[PDB]
């Protein structure tokens, strides 16, 4: 279902302290905002942490939710963030 191109959108809507941050948002569920400069196609960790099975479909669908940037709930999932709820 998500492709290169779905997690690229999430590496230029969100800051690369934020997407570490998902990594530890699937692991120990920390859901803390860094509003910092964002990468234009640095963070490979996050095609690695996809294939690992922590960036999954689903998974990368909820920690989007978690974070709540509608930026990427309503271009990728292109829905509604409670909408994506009903998802998960």
């Amino acid at each position: 279902h998500m492709s290169a191109e779905v997690i690229h959108q999430v590496e230029e809507a969100l800051s690369s302290s934020e997407l570490t941050e998902l990594k530890y948002l699937c692991l120990g569920r920390v859901g803390k905002r860094k509003l910092e400069r964002v990468q234009s196609g640095v963070r490979d960790l996050l095609d690695i942490l996809r294939e690992r099975g922590k960036l999954s479909v689903g998974d990368l669908a909820e920690l989007l939710y978690r974070v709540r940037r509608f930026d990427l709930l309503k271009r990728i999932l292109k829905m509604d963030r409670k909408a994506v709820e009903t998802h998960l």
